[PDB]
């Protein structure tokens, strides 16, 4: 499906203009697309110049771009409805070549178009283009592709269908809101020569024997094992025992010697291209309460000699002994490596360790809120209509308490889930604005695959605005402060705000696919930010 | 290892001349060598017409390159002993800009070197360089790397290794002569901007619900089933039941209906770019001895519609019921599809079917023999120092009849598989020319992936020649007419002639690595073909 003439393609970065007929919400979800083009891609973007070429982002009526560079400027519209991550970065593929995956020469294989059923003057969107317009880039139809329509698109009637896969189990799957594809991304590849992306750093599963290039020194009193996943009650993370003599994870044994006896692990050198980092990795910690697992850097002294250490964070064992997912902020401007210590407390009163698998350091901000929720196929079974789960309370960096609510089985849409958002009262409400505006909130469902490129995370974004009001708080916006519209909550001793989100934020089949449930439980992301500097 | 400045790098086709002091052998792996870099990379070659910077291989004393494009031109030496693919592809990735890994800026954190064994003259090749002459490309440190030394490189005593790996397990591994390594070609990738490659056009492993875009008609009778491996006694062979959930085959049953009922397999459209491609695929045939597995092409009628059909090779049932590798010249210059017919025969007299699995297409010849030595660890066991195995007979385009030998414990070299060529005497050997004078040999031992970005196969590479003689037929040329020259055989009727080959083709520990022995069997491939075109 992309265009085959070289002179439609574009130079990087892509000069770009924000039009003030966009809203902040889509002028921040645009900011946000181009971060997932820059993590999964080399495509780059940067602000208008006086260029001959670049792409003027605007709200018109419906959502919709040119195809390949138009040589005198060129207009996207992302209009109402349309400022969420996987619409923006469909139109950002029209803008780099892309037509539509039910546009390709072959598709009459894999779809039936309904033409009797396209509303008047969409059915261009459904149009097939020969071998001499477009190239395949040598890669199968793709029925998980972002290009590709949904059964119901552009159609008279809410009954009947527009498209339809000719095998009858892919209309489960054709028009997927969640990301790029495989394919996709391999097309955009092979369209740019795009190799390496700009903010993917590193990623260790540790499956290969060396590891990933990492190394244990002599400082230390003992040694990481690279350990089998061949014992019943020890399975890695990438795997979770699917597969023989295949899942491997690093261990460190707290059973014997010493207390404060300890093992590094430690990166091969990095390159930072940017200012700051996001180390996210799993582990369990099953020996002591008083093991530790310390994260580290070493970096640059300025003389070219990465030595200098630093401490970054520190991990402590609970009763739960299951894998855990970590972050770790790094600030990192020269060249440096990213280390582990396993530590030993109280061997005496220990019959475990800790254990380390699926580490991804990108050139990102860190997640501000994080939430598993465990077993969450059974809660799915225990919990009725419209009962509901919250979060633990986060922060954020201007020191704004919120939450999450989930309701495994939303009554306002039959079979999917419901993320809604809250603020939380904290202990920095006195001083901050009221009512909290301008803060856009990204919630992400994590799709737990170690290498960025092979995650479609399911993503929902609003921002805050005093037209959010409800008739439960006397017609007041929802976003005031929360001791006077929230309602009180044991659990956190927060008062809570009335909730704003989607009922059908995901399907639950759509759950049961990729990795989105990977040991039986689910990982929620929230960031909550101001974008005011946008307008 | 790589050279930062950019300043360095080549345009493709890189232009060449073979000078005329290089013999023929060595003519004939260097273009073997082209052909693995555009088989596996985006890298390509011209012969030279008057460029400005060009590779000129010549035979001078030792093996060496300059690294990176020089703009005048330069040498490359292949010296005597130095006919081999892994060492030409080594000197031209010094050409494109790889040091040695050794020699990257980290390597002390993984090897050491042993400076008083290295022999007067040769230490450079162990010289380290600095971050700013040279790139990571944010690559690992690559023990298996084809840029590596061995332990017992340029040493001055024969028990004292010159470079050893600080974890002793890679001392085993070091150094390995196959191929490229997965690392290796991902950094020719980002250093060049690779991602297509010139010569593999397809591959399946049928693992995703869309399998690989195939599709099936209804102008047969029934379709093609893709089949979970959950079955007991039934699995596929990409993994071999090592993975719950995961290995994917397509089934055709013949064990119920009519006689002659026929399924469709179609791949999607495909794009050659040369005049000539093979097709190797697995699969099992568990049936009656009349069912066919059809191989078919439907090709463009030149209006650029794909409906003309020609059939290319058939395949039938024998009492085997294991997986088999089947190779398929195909000759098309258009556009094309390549089919699979899978057809009943004999329902009353089926307890089985028809099984494919792992589908590889490139554009290169086919080998001209492929042998399957099953059980092949059983073999290894029961097999005594210096007893030998003998392939079938094959025969080239040029009508020449040849096989292989293979003594599974060579007496000569312990712990190595020895593997040899012979002449057979075939039914057209009365009009050939004796001796056989300048015909290149070149023997490989499959690693089976499908992907073949992931193979290492190791190879092999002579020239047949008047100087091989034998005291055993009176120091006549081997080479000679094998009625004259051979041994009579009751195992196909031939006379074998004296075989020529390598005490120590590959060792039982790195044999039993990889993907050699995938399903407990070994394959060899074979090509032995004319060469005196290139005098
Ligand atoms: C020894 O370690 C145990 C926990 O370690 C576990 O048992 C060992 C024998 C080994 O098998 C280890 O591999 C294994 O992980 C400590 O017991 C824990 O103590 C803490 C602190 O008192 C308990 O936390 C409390 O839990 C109560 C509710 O039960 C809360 O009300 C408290 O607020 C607090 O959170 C924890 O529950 C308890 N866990 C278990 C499994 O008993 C033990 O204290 C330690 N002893 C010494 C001398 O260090
Ligand atoms: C019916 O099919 C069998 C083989 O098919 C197998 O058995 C069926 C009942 C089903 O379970 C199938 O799923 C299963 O694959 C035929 O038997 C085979 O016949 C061939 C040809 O005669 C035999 O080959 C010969 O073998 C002798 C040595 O035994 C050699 O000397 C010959 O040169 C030749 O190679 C083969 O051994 C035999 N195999 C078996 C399993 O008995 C059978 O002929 C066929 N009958 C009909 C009605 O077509
Ligand atoms: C991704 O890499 C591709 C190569 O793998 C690039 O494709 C090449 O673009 C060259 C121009 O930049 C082409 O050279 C031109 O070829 C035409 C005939 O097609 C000649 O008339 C021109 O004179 C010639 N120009 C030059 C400067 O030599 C290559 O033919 C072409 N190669 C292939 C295989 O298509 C892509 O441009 C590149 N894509 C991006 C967007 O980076
Ligand atoms: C793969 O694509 C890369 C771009 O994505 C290429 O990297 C570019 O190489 C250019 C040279 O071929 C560089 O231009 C040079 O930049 C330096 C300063 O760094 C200037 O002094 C030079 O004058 C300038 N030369 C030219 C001809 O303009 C680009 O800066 C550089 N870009 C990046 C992002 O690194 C790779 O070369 C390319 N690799 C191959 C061989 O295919
Ligand atoms: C985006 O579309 C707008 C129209 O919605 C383009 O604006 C027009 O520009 C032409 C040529 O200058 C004028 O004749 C029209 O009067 C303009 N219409 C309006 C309503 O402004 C705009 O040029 C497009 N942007 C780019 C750079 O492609
Ligand atoms: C959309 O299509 C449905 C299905 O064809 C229509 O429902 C039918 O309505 C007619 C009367 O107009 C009834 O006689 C049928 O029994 C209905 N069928 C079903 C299955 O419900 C519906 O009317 C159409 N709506 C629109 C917008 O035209
Ligand atoms: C590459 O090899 C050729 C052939 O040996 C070199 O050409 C001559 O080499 C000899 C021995 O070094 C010199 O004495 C002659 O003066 C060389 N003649 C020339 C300049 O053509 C050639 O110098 C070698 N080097 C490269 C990289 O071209
Ligand atoms: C290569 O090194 C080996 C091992 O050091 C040498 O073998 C030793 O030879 C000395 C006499 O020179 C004996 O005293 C030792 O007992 C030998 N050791 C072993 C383990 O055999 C060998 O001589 C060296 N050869 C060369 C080429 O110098
Ligand atoms: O065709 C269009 C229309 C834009 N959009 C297409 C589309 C977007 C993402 C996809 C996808 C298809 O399949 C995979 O993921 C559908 C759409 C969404 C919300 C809307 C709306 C239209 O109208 C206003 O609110 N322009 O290109
Ligand atoms: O360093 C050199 C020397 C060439 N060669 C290096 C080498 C080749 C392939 C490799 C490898 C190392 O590690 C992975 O695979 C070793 C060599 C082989 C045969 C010879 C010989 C030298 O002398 C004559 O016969 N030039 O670059
Ligand atoms: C999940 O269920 C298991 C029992 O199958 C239980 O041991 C574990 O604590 C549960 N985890 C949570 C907290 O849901
Ligand atoms: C391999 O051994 C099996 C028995 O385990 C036997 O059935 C099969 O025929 C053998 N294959 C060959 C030809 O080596
Ligand atoms: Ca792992
Ligand atoms: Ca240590
Ligand atoms: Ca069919
Ligand atoms: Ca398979
Ligand atoms: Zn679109
Ligand atoms: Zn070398």
């Amino acid at each position: 499906n992309g265009l085959r003439d070289p002179n439609t393609r574009w130079t990087f970065p892509i000069p770009y203009i924000l039009a003030d007929n966009l809203g902040l919400n889509a002028k921040g979800a645009i900011l946000y697309a181009f971060e997932m083009f820059r993590l999964k891609s080399c495509v780059d973007f940067k602000p208008y110049e006086g260029e001959s070429s670049y792409i003027i982002f605007q709200q018109f009526d419906g959502c919709w771009s040119e195809v390949g560079d138009q040589h005198v400027g060129q207009n996207i519209s992302i209009g109402q409805g349309c400022a969420y991550k996987a619409i923006i970065e469909h139109e950002i593929l029209h803008a780099l070549g892309f037509y539509h995956e039910q546009s390709r020469t072959d598709r009459d294989d894999y779809v039936n178009i309904w033409w009797d059923q396209i509303l008047s003057g969409y059915q261009h969107n459904f149009d097939t283009y020969d071998d001499s317009l477009i190239t395949d880039l040598n890669t199968p139809y793709d029925y998980e592709s972002l290009m590709h329509y949904q059964p119901f698109s552009f159609n008279k009637n809410a009954s009947v269908p527009t498209i339809t896969a000719k095998i009858p189990e892919f209309n489960s799957i054709i028009g997927q809101r969640l990301d790029f594809s495989a394919i996709d991304l391999e097309r955009l590849n092979r369209m740019y020569n795009c190799t390496t992306t700009h903010t993917l750093l590193d990623h260790c599963t540790f499956e290969k024997a060396n590891i990933c290039g990492m190394i244990q020194g002599t400082r230390d009193d003992t040694d990481w094992a690279h350990q089998d996943s061949a014992q019943a009650g020890e399975v890695d993370h990438t795997l979770l025992g699917q597969c023989t003599g295949a899942g491997y994870f690093m261990q460190f044994s707290t059973s014997s010697g010493s207390a404060e006896e300890a093992a590094l692990l430690e990166s091969r050198i990095l390159y930072p291209k940017r200012k700051q980092q996001c180390l996210q990795f799993f582990y369990k910690m099953t020996g002591s309460p008083s093991d530790r697992l310390v994260v580290w850097v070493r970096r640059d002294d300025s003389t070219g000699n990465v030595r200098k250490l630093v401490k970054v964070q520190t991990f402590q064992g609970d009763d739960d002994h299951n894998w855990k997912i970590a972050h770790v902020v790094l600030k990192e401007e020269q060249k440096f490596r990213y280390l582990f210590q396993g530590t030993k407390g109280d061997p005496q009163n220990s019959t475990g360790g800790i254990y380390l698998d699926d580490i991804t350091l990108t050139e990102t901000p860190c997640p501000t809120g994080v939430w598993t929720v465990r077993n969450f196929s059974q809660v799915l079974e225990n919990t009725s209509k419209g009962d509901k789960l919250q979060s633990p309370r986060f922060y954020n960096s201007e020191g704004y308490g919120f939450g999450v609510t989930l309701y495994p089985n939303s009554r306002e849409s039959s079979g999917y889930l419901r993320l809604a958002f809250h603020v939380c009262s904290g202990e920095n409400d006195a001083i901050l604005e009221w009512p909290v505006e301008n803060r856009q909130v990204i919630i992400t469902i994590l799709d737990q695959e170690p290498d960025v490129r092979n995650r479609m995370s399911s993503s929902m974004v609003f921002t805050t605005s005093k037209s959010h009001t409800s008739p439960a708080i006397n017609d007041t916006v929802i976003w005031d402060r929360p001791s006077r519209v929230g309602t009180y909550h044991t659990d956190c001793n927060c008062f809570r705000s009335i909730d704003l989100g989607w009922s059908g934020f995901i399907s639950h089949q759509m759950l049961k696919r990729r990795s989105f449930l990977k040991n039986d439980d689910l990982i929620i992301f929230v960031d909550f930010e101001d974008i005011t500097h946008l307008s």
